[PDB]
């Protein structure tokens, strides 16, 4: 029950988004909601999203996590609007389609360098500024792909980025530590959403979940929400560092 | 929230427990509970215990993991007296003292084959009857410890019992998917138990816990139970095959 | 490499397709004394054979049943006695009844899943006990394992438990013997055919996922086995223990 | 081995106690040319001073800068030019600010995280596509990485996420290279004093704590690495990649 707690989203474009999933599964155990957006058009979904949730209040931002102005001055404004808060949900990435759709040894300086600057850089601020809303501590969890462990067909230079967030995840867990901030991530299956329109061969991957995996069947975006909950509750209290496959089983075989 | 679910926990011995720390959490919940136990002498314990839950009756089987026949059987009669469960907590392990301290390389036949046997196969057996009890599907949960996955000073024995459990939890894990039974560990910090005693050097790693892990303190036996709460209900309905770490961080760091 | 002056106790060779004939190949090839141990009868008569396509002086021929201390124990003593202080030992040893390799993990009865821990774990335990008398100045031991010890791949059921086991096995003599300056490690070897392969449900799609799949898009041999059991057994893998080196053309590498 | 007649190219040999110069003493010792290249005036004075320990007859020597595409494209090209074909590339390379190596790791910088992340993880894959032309019958990549990629390791911060790019972007390259039969690998290093060691923070300590815990209850130096590189970079090592082979002691092993 996340009554009387506040937490940022951060990245809902659509309906589709894993973060609304994450954030249906908040609103509905009590918690009060703060979005943050890229595009107009995501503040637009948003604004249209909110009509579902029980969220008495728009809180919405923007923040572009390629400037650090807009990452230190929204949680700032955040900040002012809604006092300390008790977590993050870090649901941002993003890749070319030309560097995604190529071979990985083929992968451009700049293509390789944005996808880390958003998709693995932008959570090490994001955390330096929440951690200033949290001074009795709180909880951090960021989505992360199954192609940051191993080399998957296609996802290229986004599973580098996703290696290079999940240390990411453990370096900051390390950090904030001391100041009782756990950081987690949940390692989601694939889920039909706007960016996973960009990675070749998504369909085909899909339905090699749903003939190979424990569970025999896709997740979808309440489950990362439910796993969410937990990690950014008292209950996985003593967890940190942690990454939770939220992935039917796929990642133990083989 | 955990009315109308009804759990069997198996490993109280004392109130010091780490399943105790389960028990708790879970009465707490609002869940039925059924307890196993293997010596008398967990039983007038356990049932004073019980004296601390809200649990309105006492539903106690003797099992020892050994014996087949008292695996099948006790489930069996739970089957009878409590009819379908949602899930198991395995809360158990053993080896011999001297198979704890000095030289791995000198363990015996007999301390290497009875560690496997209670602390890895039981958890094998112990699926195949509870699923008999859970035609919808369900949960079961394993404890593990750091050990399994890395050589740990002392633990020796045990270290390659855990290893043995964790993939038995994967290897549960995929059998029973298509029956909708998740399997998965939680792997936790060191805490002051009953076993804990038989281990050497046990306060040292306590020490280098609060010294080294991220949260820089040591967990505890309802840390354990929280997490156990999420893995045996519906919020963690697309994790299987998981090992979460309950544990301040420690397995992340190095 | 150059291991003349090196002896290695090759322990599993059954017939031409064995993993451990691979290892035997490249470490003769290379001028190391090799000692061989064996369980049945028909082993022994399979190595008498095989050794004619080595250039080994002499055959040394031990039967061992790892299931039986007495017999690891004394084996191991009489090699000593014969060839003198060994070099190292490669383990290419592990059983499991067919009636628990296919269908489902949950049904494994207990002595069929103590019986595949006790061979094809425990052994490398007891092994490394006895073969460290013989490596007074340091050695290098050396045990197969495959991915599944790592992940659950359908069919290897109670083996893949062994094998987790065997790894964590690897780890433990690592840490408790490198004092001794011997070294610990595993090879994960892909999917290879031979006689006890032919008890893992599904292993012609198994051998032909790799084919597709794996980095290298080919399967791998005994002989590419044999070569990293060269390095893992030599000077060149000091700083090297309680290591898994993967021969299995990529594919633990890739989901 | 024995690597007559073949040609590596190796990156990042600043001085004597550079982890590449070991790379070169043992490949140089094996029998391989070998080629090199450099960033600062100084590595290349430094080098020209340590060609004369080693046995080959020719210094090659280029300039490369792997910030600049231009400078990696063009010296493979020429590197092709001068030597034709090669057989592997050893990557010994990376660089992160000292401002944001002693700092909190959540005070890094976007600066200093991007240029660590350019100089010790993209590099690898743009060395790989410009090293690919010259291995037109295949080859081998091997890069340098440390236990701080794969767990936080305290004062390592933005070189452990670097270095956890870089461990993922050898199997991404090992996957799609696997085809043109270039193997792709990684050697984790145990900690060694060399010039970059002196921006990490704590470094002694950690040594020491290698010598007290490890398995091998000893620090690990330049050549072991390089032993495990010539393994890693010759055929002893085919049927293996997208591996990351531990030099170290056994400390990733353990905890
Ligand atoms: N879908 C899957 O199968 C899958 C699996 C595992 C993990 N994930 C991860 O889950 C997370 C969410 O993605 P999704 O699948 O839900 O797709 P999504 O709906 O397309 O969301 C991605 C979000 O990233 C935001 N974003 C991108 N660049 C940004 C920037 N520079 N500043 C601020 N926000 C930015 C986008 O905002 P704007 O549209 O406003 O630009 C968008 O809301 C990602 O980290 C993804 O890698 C996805
Ligand atoms: N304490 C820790 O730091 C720690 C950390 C990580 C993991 N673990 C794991 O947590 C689990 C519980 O241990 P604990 O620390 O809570 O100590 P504990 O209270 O002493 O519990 C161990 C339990 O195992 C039971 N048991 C042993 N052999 C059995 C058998 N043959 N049949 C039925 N039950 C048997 C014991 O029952 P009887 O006394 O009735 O024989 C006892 O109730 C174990 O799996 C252990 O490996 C403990
Ligand atoms: N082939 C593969 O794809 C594959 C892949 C990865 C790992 N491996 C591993 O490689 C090792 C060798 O197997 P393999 O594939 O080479 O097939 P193999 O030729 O059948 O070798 C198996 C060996 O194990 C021996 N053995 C079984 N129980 C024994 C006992 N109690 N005492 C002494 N020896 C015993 C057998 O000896 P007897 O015939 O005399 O009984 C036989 O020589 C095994 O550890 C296996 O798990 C195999
Ligand atoms: N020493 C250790 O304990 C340890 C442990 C594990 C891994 N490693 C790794 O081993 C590798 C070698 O480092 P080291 O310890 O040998 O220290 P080192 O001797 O200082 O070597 C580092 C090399 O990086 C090169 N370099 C940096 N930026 C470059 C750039 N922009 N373009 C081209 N070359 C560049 C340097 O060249 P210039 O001097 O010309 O600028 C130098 O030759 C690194 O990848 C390091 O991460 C080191
Ligand atoms: C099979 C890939 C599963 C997956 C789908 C969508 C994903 O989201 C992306 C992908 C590329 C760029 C930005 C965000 C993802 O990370 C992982
Ligand atoms: C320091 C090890 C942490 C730990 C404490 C207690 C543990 O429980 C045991 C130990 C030995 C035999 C049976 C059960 C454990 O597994 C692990
Ligand atoms: C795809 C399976 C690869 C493999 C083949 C043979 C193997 O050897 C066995 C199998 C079962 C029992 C005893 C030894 C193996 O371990 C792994
Ligand atoms: C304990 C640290 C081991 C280690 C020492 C030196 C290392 O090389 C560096 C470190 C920081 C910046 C540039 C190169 C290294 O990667 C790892
Ligand atoms: N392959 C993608 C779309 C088209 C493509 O890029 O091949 C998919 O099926 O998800
Ligand atoms: N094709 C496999 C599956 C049959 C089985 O073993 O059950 C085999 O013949 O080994
Ligand atoms: N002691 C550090 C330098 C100073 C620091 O620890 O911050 C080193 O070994 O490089």
């Amino acid at each position: 029950n996340l009554e009387n707690k506040t937490y940022v989203i951060m990245g809902i474009a659509n309906k589709r988004s894993i973060a609304f999933g994450v954030a249906k599964v908040l609103d509905q155990l009590g918690a009060k909601l703060v979005f943050t957006y890229r595009k107009e058009r995501s503040r637009k979904e948003l604004e249209k999203l909110l009509e579902q949730l029980n969220q008495p209040e728009a809180h919405l931002y923007q923040i572009d996590v390629q400037s650090d102005e807009e990452v230190i001055n929204g949680f700032e404004q955040i900040g002012k609007d809604v006092g300390n808060i008790d977590g993050v949900y870090h649901s941002i990435a993003f890749a070319n389609m030309e560097d995604l759709r190529g071979r990985f040894s083929e992968t451009s300086r700049e293509g390789f360098l944005l996808a880390q600057d958003i998709s693995s850089y932008s959570l090490t601020i994001v955390a330096h500024e929440a951690k200033k809303l949290m001074p009795e501590g709180g909880s951090i969890v960021a989505t992360t792909y199954l192609g940051g462990e191993f080399a998957v067909q296609n996802y290229n230079v986004m599973g580098v980025a996703k290696a290079s967030l999940e240390a990411n995840v453990k370096y900051l867990a390390l950090d904030l530590g001391p100041d009782n901030i756990r950081v987690n991530a949940i390692s989601a299956g694939p889920i039909r959403t706007l960016s996973a329109k960009g990675v070749g061969g998504f369909n085909t991957i899909l339905k090699e979940i749903e003939e190979r995996a424990p569970l025999k069947r896709n997740v979808d975006q309440v489950e990362v929400g439910k796993t969410a909950a937990y990690l950014l509750s008292d209950l996985s209290s003593g967890v940190t560092g942690e990454n939770i496959h939220v992935d039917s089983g796929f990642h133990a075989i083989k």
